[PDB]
RNA sequence: AGAGCAAUCA
């Protein structure tokens, strides 16, 4: 049935003694037991299928019956006759191998035994420290010091002191007051030669030098006496242009030091007198008058009054303008680095009135100063006591001079963050203290004032002040440490976790380097001490304390875990350093896999001898044997059922059967990392042809060449010598001729230069410079970061024996459908093939990047070549859909819903059960656990999965041979390259300073070797759906040796992620003997060791720290589900809409927050943090994009100078307006909901109706639209327009140009946002030349096509060029149907200007400086000037645009999903019949969708978390105007290359006749007019497209379908909140 | 002076 295919050539090919490896014989002779035996064991493997016997076809059958033969031939025994036989041998066998979990069970019952008596008590957490501190004292003596003078600075590298006075005003000011006599006072940093020196630098440089100008701020030094440039050289000196001092966790003057830096700070921020600038603006449009965010206004009034009492603060205590001053500050100091020199220096001022930065030219350095008043100088004192070098007095004034800093690019892009971060934080603090906010409910918002506070209050309001400023302005690392320790450190209110001392004794880092991080560690202490001291609500008995803000009488668990989530969340990823970090990423798998090595007995030389019969039943790195092959014959006899249906679909859905770029996988633009060098060849070569007369002569590879191979003469003679002789017949020759070349004297040799040789030369020099160097008769490569999309295309061509690129080769072969193809599995075996021939095993060669995971601690990413990448995808894609028919299995995911789904269908299914259980029985226990493995990557075997493989009954014999050849070639041929900078680091280390190494320095034969071993470490994320199947085999395993307990019953569930488990289990019968004999008191500590010791004999090794075991508490990943009810945790989304964005543009990174945004009102957060997520998020947009108002570059200001009729909140965000939509539309339909509701709203303004349905109505009739346009002619004739007219005309006129917009050469298949307009302006991206010179499709281009195509003759060939791409449409039109327009697309791809900037590297974080740099420039004309006549431009009428203008019409009617919104939000009821009784955020929730998911029906809750359906698919309209533009644009160039003033033709081919007569109107338009009426809808089988009609169908029916409806579906609620009422 | 703790950037 279902006509089974052969889906393979290696049909004869058997599992053992046909492959390459012989290592199934002894993973057989290691499996043997005293009960079990060799024939045994090997019937049931290769004969297993025959259970799985009634659901496959005969060939099937048949197939695997012959290999078991052919198998059991192979292996020297007499195999069954026939399937009787084998039915009563296997029967046989199944009651011999269920006798089994009996003494599995026993075993894992010895084995928590044996581990409860090992262990040790910490007796107190006071006791856990002093542990901690001892074994950190250990590791680095004498790091714990008691002088507090000598620790790091203070309050990061920012000094912001408000001022009371109202950019050369400051400047002289400060000439002014720097001019008196020398009173200078010096300071101890905790109650000198550096302080004088840059106390005489700042009086010579505000004295004497400051006023040869430059950009009215730059000035240089040239011309002054010897003794100011002495005493500038001393400044520049002073100023530079294990050592660790820490402090102990039980100090009480840091205490006491950090209570006081807390008052002096929260003194200082209350004297600014500033009420007006860009930060202010903006936040206080946002949440001064927030009542236009809503519909309802008057249904809620305690919120937004909240909300405006804590902007009223936020107002008062200078965080905007802090924030502010920060922002600018960061964004000078970016600036600052130019082509200045040493000699100039910078003064930057802000538009604070009094501080001063002299920035000179790793960073910039500066010198800060402040002018304070008499009132606040000893707080000033206090508050800044590390970090003040000298001051003194003039008249009632106090000048100070700051130390010498240094900042990088990072930091001060983390620096540049602080108004999105700090305001939400301060916003957040304030609203969940509970003090706070019922002051805040009690007064009024005319008498709140910070001195009309109790003491209590004002306490909570200086810790919440102090906390969001060390939140927002973090730019350390003992930060970040202890937030990873707060992070972990929650797991005390739970039941038996084994880490409330163990985890602080192991994993904390008293890394407390300053006096302020100590509030944290003492705020930490004190939560740990009052929870030692011994739905859920929490706080209101435990009665604890916030970490970060104090904040007593706690209201719930929900509160606690937002804002410690929300202050781990808001960290910076990249700060650490790259050198340490990589090699740090590098010396975790070093020691890891020494570890298994040592422990399993091989040395280092040997190889990976696969099976040594200690794998069997051990602790370190073993599995049973015989007991996992028996639990994965159940799990799959227990989950597959239609195995002929399940390879159809396997083979229909995942396609196996089509070409390899129809795989997106295998298609999209990532990177590969192959290998590359330079051959010995052409280096021997080239020193055969240098010449002694061609010295001066010699540019390029010859002379890099030859650099290399003198930095090898003048290092390792020896090694060069031996190195010629093996590599050349003349070493006398080329000895001789080196000596010629090195005394010649026209080169340049060079010293150690530590990775300056390789930053400031060629990389062929240092790759050959390698090569001479580590000849060891081996083969030394380096690796390059290629494209998968260039590999494809280079395997494409080698698969067709295209070794060159020709002209007529490709052109040939390929006609229409029916030419040459390939399948996945063709590829796959012509690839493996190639990779089995001896090539030195560079294909299985990784090189390792740095992932940014936000914490100090980092993780990595593997850089996997095409060949695995193709092997890896076959295995991890045939094992896809056996993790689809798993109902306890959770990486199969439809995204982020389904995991909430089955999680709680776990929690509610257990709890259900356990109700119904507890009724007339004799005892019910309940136990959850949240699990974490230890290391699921390292840790791991890699040969268990061989024994998934053959047991598999989908695959058959021949398929499961290579796989197993794949997975045996992987374990032994895989190696790890160490990258040359770190390599070159650690070799100079280890000759100049250690001469002895470490486990990496073991592995590597004494750093002589680029390449080390990892063999049994299969790497991360590569084996994802493998692992997770054996997870869920594992915990099938263990409920089925639970059921063998005689005197209980157990029921389990769990749920596998990849490195996750959530476990469930329900206990009935003699619960107290049941504990007796599994050693626990509880069954929480029960499920906890039987799991341990069942996964450590299923080698996988359980973390006891991080994995807790509790009873009404289930974390899956993250969002804690308690008792059926979930918690929120939207934090992470509100820290995501302030840190991440895309930096690409303004109009995308909008849409990109807006994202954030919708998901965090979908997440269930309170009302009062909506405007400040709202400024937030247009913050970080205008601040980066489209500069925020005050300054140049805005857009209100450019609409407001040009006098358009639009007002302020009626701007698309195309031209830079601002995201004013209201909260509801924006909550269900997304963030295109604004620029829909615009048009919507003119639309009917210049209809003159009032409702939708009459709007549609009167559209719906005919021969409306074009009197409405007559119409609107005549008036434009008369000259009588009106406001309504002159919007309308302009909306037009914008939808009209949008269609051009600029760089609109995209093919764009499927766009991101699904958004109605374009994105119309785009600052020109980092393009360079050596990136491009890198490809191979490049270079195929440029020798297809000659040089003259490089960057008369030209014109002709382009001519051609686009002659055969009019011959050929189908290429450009369609995504590739075959061969002959796949690799011909890809050289096709690089024609024209404006096509070839599609491939960009530039990352996230150098883009934002590039993007600063770029906005103030000219890049020519202007931004403004561009916007400026882009609006003047836009003003004017133009003919021709009715159908634009009906377009328009019909694209916003036409929406169901806001056709069926809008009348009801405009008819909702307001309040009550069970719709809003109550008011506590319970608005939020069902004013939201009640009425649209009853609208949309299929619903009876109120109070609900909900995860979406992509109904919102608004994109089947602007991929048709992309696609026929792309046809017009193509057109367009064909016939610009034909002639010139193209208007009418000149009665060429019927094409161009077509193509004129489509291009006289608006083509797109009019072929959407012609796809309306028309049905034609041809069936695609490109012969009869061709014969039926030329360009109407092939720009209509070509992109797969027509303007049509659209679905809604009711938004599918995952699981309730908790009800109240 | 500042950043970092593989003996690193200035």
């Amino acid at each position: 049935v279902f006509f089974s295919h052969w889906t393979s050539k290696y049909k004869e090919r058997n599992p053992t003694e046909i492959a390459y490896s012989e290592d199934i014989e002894r993973i057989i002779d290691s499996l043997v037991t005293d009960e079990i035996t060799k024939e045994e064991i090997i019937h049931f493997l290769f004969g297993n299928f025959c259970f799985h016997i009634e659901t496959m076809n005969d060939q099937h059958i048949a197939d695997k019956f012959k290999g078991y033969q052919s198998s059991c031939i192979n292996l020297k025994i007499e195999p069954k006759v026939d399937l009787a036989d084998l039915k009563d041998h296997l029967i046989q066998k199944q009651q011999i191998w269920e006798s089994l979990y009996g003494k599995h069970l026993e075993k894992i019952m010895l084995r928590i035994r044996e581990k409860k008596k090992k262990e040790k008590e910490i007796p107190d957490i006071t006791t856990a420290f002093n542990q901690n501190a001892a074994e950190y004292e250990e590791k680095y003596p004498n790091c714990f010091t008691n002088d507090l003078s000598e620790t790091k600075t203070n309050f990061s590298m920012t000094w912001s002191p408000s001022f009371e006075k109202i950019n050369n005003a400051i400047i002289n000011k400060f000439r002014e007051s720097f001019k008196s006599s020398s009173r200078v006072i010096y300071n101890s940093p905790y109650s000198t030669n550096k302080a004088r020196d840059i106390t005489n630098l700042v009086r010579l440089c505000l004295t004497e030098l400051s006023c040869l100008t430059r950009n009215k701020n730059e000035f240089c030094m040239k011309e002054t006496g010897r003794e100011n440039k002495t005493i500038y050289f001393k400044g520049l000196a002073v100023m530079n242009i294990h050592m660790k001092k820490l402090i102990r966790h039980d100090n009480e003057d840091s205490l006491s030091w950090c209570e006081r830096i807390k008052d002096s700070l929260f003194v200082l921020h209350n004297g600014d007198i500033r009420e007006e600038g860009k930060i202010t603006s903006v936040y206080n449009n946002y949440a001064k008058n927030p009542e236009c965010l809503y519909i309802q206004d008057s249904v809620l009034k305690t919120e937004l009054e909240t909300c405006k009492k804590i902007n009223k603060l936020c107002n008062d205590l200078a965080i905007y303008h802090y924030s502010e001053d920060m922002m600018q500050f960061s964004k000078g100091l970016m600036v600052a680095d130019r082509y200045m020199t040493k000699e100039s220096f910078k003064i930057l001022t802000t538009a604070n009135t009094s501080m001063m930065l002299l920035a000179f030219k790793s960073g910039v350095p500066y010198i800060a100063l402040h002018i304070v008043d008499e009132d606040m100088s000893d707080q000033f004192n206090i508050c800044y006591t590390k970090e003040i070098y000298s001051y003194f007095r003039n008249g009632s004034n106090y000048i100070y001079i700051m130390r010498p800093q240094r900042l990088n690019q990072v930091r001060l892009l983390s620096l540049f963050k602080t108004p999105s971060k700090v305001p939400v934080c301060f916003a957040q603090f304030s609203k969940k203290a509970n003090e706070m906010e019922k002051w805040l409910k009690n007064k009024d918002i005319e008498k709140v004032n910070v001195f009309s506070m109790t003491m209590t209050v004002k306490q909570i309001l200086i810790n919440i002040v102090f906390s969001s400023v060390m939140i927002g302005t973090v730019t350390k690392l003992s930060r970040m440490g202890i937030f990873d320790f707060m992070r972990y450190a929650g797991f005390l209110p739970l039941s038996d976790y084994s880490n409330i001392k163990e985890y602080i004794r192991d994993k904390f880092d008293p890394d407390i380097t300053n006096v302020a991080d100590i509030y944290f560690v003492n705020g930490i202490k004190k939560l740990l001490f009052r929870m030692e001291d011994l739905d859920i609500i929490g706080g209101i008995t435990d009665l604890n304390i916030k970490c970060p803000i104090t904040g007593s009488t706690l209201l719930t668990l929900e509160d606690l875990y937002n804002n410690v989530y929300l202050a781990i969340y808001m960290m910076p990823k990249s700060l650490h350093n790259h050198v340490h970090n990589l090699t740090s990423l590098l010396n975790v798998p070093a020691e890891w896999e020494l570890k298994f090595r040592k422990e399993l007995g091989f040395n280092i030389f040997e190889d990976i001898y696969p099976k040594k019969a200690m794998f069997d039943d051990k602790d370190l790195f073993s599995i049973n044997g015989a007991l996992n092959v028996k639990a994965l014959s159940d799990y799959y006899l227990g989950n597959i059922e239609n195995v002929g249906l399940m390879r159809s679909e396997i083979e229909n859905k995942e396609d196996f059967l089509s070409p390899c770029y129809k795989i997106s996988t295998l298609k999209s633009s990532k990177k590969c990392s192959q290998s590359n060098i330079i051959s010995t060849d052409e280096i021997i070569e080239c020193l055969q042809n240098a010449k002694i007369q061609d010295i001066e002569n010699w540019k390029g590879n010859n002379l890099a060449i030859i650099k290399g191979l003198i930095r090898t003469y003048n290092e390792e003679k020896n090694r060069l010598v031996e190195f010629f002789e093996d590599n050349c017949v003349n070493s006398l020759y080329l000895v001789e001729k080196l000596k010629e070349i090195i005394n010649s004297g026209s080169i340049t040799v060079g010293k150690s230069v530590t990775s300056k040789f390789i930053r400031n030369n060629h990389p062929l020099t240092v790759e050959t410079y390698l090569k001479t160097k580590l000849y060891y008769r081996n083969n030394v490569t380096v690796l390059k970061s290629k494209k998968v999309s260039e590999e494809l295309y280079d395997l494409v061509k080698q698969f067709h024996n295209m070794m060159e690129i020709d002209l007529d080769s490709v052109m040939n072969l390929g006609k229409g459908t029916e030419g040459k193809k390939h399948t996945f599995l063709q590829m796959l075996e012509f690839v493996m093939s190639k990779a089995k021939n001896v090539t030195g095993s560079v294909d299985f060669l990784v090189s390792v990047f740095e992932k940014m995971q936000r914490t100090k601690t980092d993780r990595e990413i593997y850089l996997m070549s095409m060949k695995v990448k193709m092997m890896l995808y076959f295995i991890e894609h045939t094992f896809k859909h056996v993790a689809q028919s798993d109902p306890s299995e959770a990486i199969s995911i439809s995204g982020d819903n389904k995991i909430r789904a089955l999680s709680t269908l776990s929690l509610d299914t257990i709890t259900s059960y356990n109700d119904i259980l507890n009724k007339n029985s004799k005892k019910s226990r309940l136990a959850f656990l949240s699990a974490d493995q230890s290391k699921w990557s390292a840790s791991d075997l890699t040969y268990k999965y061989v024994l998934a493989i053959i047991l598999n009954p989908i695959l058959t014999t021949g398929e499961a041979s290579l796989m197993i050849e794949c997975i045996l070639m992987y374990v032994k041929l895989k190696k790890v390259c160490i990258p040359t900078d770190i390599f070159l680091n650690l070799r100079k280390a280890q000759g100049t300073f250690g001469q002895n190494e470490t486990a990496i320095g073991l592995l590597t034969k004494g750093l002589t070797t680029n390449t080390y071993p990892v063999s049994m470490n299969w790497l991360q994320g590569n084996l994802n759906y493998l692992s997770s199947v054996y997870h869920s085999c594992a915990m099938k395993a263990y409920h089925k040796t639970l059921e063998c307990y005689k005197d209980c019953d157990f029921q389990t569930r769990w749920i596998v992620h990849s490195d996750d488990n959530a476990t469930s289990l329900i206990a009935s019968g003699e619960v107290d003997k049941m504990l007796t004999d599994f050693s626990s008191s509880s069954l929480p500590e029960m499920l906890f060791r039987s799991i341990e010791a069942h996964f450590k004999s299923f080698c996988i090794t359980l973390n006891p720290k991080k994995s807790y075991a509790s009873s009404s508490e289930v974390e899956f990943i993250s969002e804690r589900i308690v008792n059926g009810a979930i918690i929120p945790l939207y934090c992470r989304h509100l820290a995501n809409c302030c840190t991440e964005s895309s930096h690409i543009s303004y109009f995308d990174d909008l849409m990109s927050l807006s994202i954030h945004v919708t998901m965090l009102l979908r997440k269930g957060c309170p009302n009062e943090v909506i405007p400040f997520a709202y400024g937030a998020v247009q913050v970080q947009a205008l601040s980066i994009y489209s500069m925020l108002p005050g300054e140049v570059n805005d857009s209100i200001r450019i609409f407001k100078k040009l006098g358009v009729s639009l007002k302020s909140n009626e701007i698309p965000t195309n031209m830079g307006g601002w995201l004013t939509s209201p909260i509801e539309p924006l909550s269900i339909l997304g963030p295109s909901s604004n620029d829909q509701i615009i048009y919507y709203n003119v639309i009917r303004d210049f209809l003159n109706k009032k409702s939708l349905e009459e709007v549609k109505d009167s559209v719906s009739s005919s021969s409306y639209l074009q009197m409405r346009f007559r119409e609107l002619k005549g008036k434009y004739e008369k000259g009588t327009l009106e406001e309504k007219d002159k919007k309308m005309i302009f909306l037009i006129n914008l939808f009209e140009k949008a269609s051009v917009s600029e760089d609109s050469d995209v093919l764009t298949i499927g766009m991101k946002f699904q958004t109605m307009l374009t994105q119309i302006i785009k600052l020109p991206n980092f393009i360079n030349e050596n990136a491009l010179n890198k490809m191979s499709s490049y270079k195929d281009f440029s020798k297809l096509y000659p040089n003259l195509k490089k960057n008369i003759a030209s014109s002709l060939e382009m001519e051609s060029v686009h002659d055969i791409m009019i011959k050929n449409p189908e290429t450009i039109l369609i995504a590739p149907l075959n061969d002959r327009d796949f690799l011909l697309s890809q050289l096709f791809m690089y024609t024209s200007p404006s096509k070839r900037n599609q491939l960009s590297n530039q990352s996230t974080e150098k883009l934002a400086l590039d993007r600063v740099l770029r906005s103030k420039a000219r890049t020519k004309m202007t931004y403004e000037e561009n916007m400026e006549k882009k609006i003047l431009e836009m003003l004017k009428f133009d003919l021709d645009s009715y159908c634009s203008f009906k377009t328009c019409v019909n694209l916003v009617i036409k929406d169901v999903n806001f056709s069926m919104l809008i009348p009801i939000l405009d008819s909702a009821y307001p309040c009550e019949s069970r719709k809003r009784d109550n008011y506590n955020f319970r608005w939020f929730q069902t004013e939201k969708w009640i009425p649209v998911v009853e609208g949309s029906p299929g619903l009876v809750v109120m109070h609900a978390v909900y995860g979406s359906n992509y109904i919102e698919n608004l994109g089947l309209k602007n991929i048709p105007l992309t696609d026929d533009s792309i046809n017009v644009l193509t057109s367009t160039f064909g016939t610009g290359l034909i002639m010139e003033d193209v208007k009418s033709l000149v009665k060429g081919k019927d094409s161009f006749e077509t193509e004129a007569f489509s291009n006289s109107n608006e083509c797109q338009r009019l072929v959407k007019a012609c796809n309306y009426m028309i049905a034609a809808q041809n069936r695609l089988l490109a012969i009869n497209t061709c014969f039926t009609r030329k360009s109407f169908p092939f720009y209509s029916k070509f992109n797969l379908g027509r303007g049509f409806i659209s679905n809604t579906l009711a938004l599918l609620s995952t699981i309730y909140s908790k009800e109240e009422s």
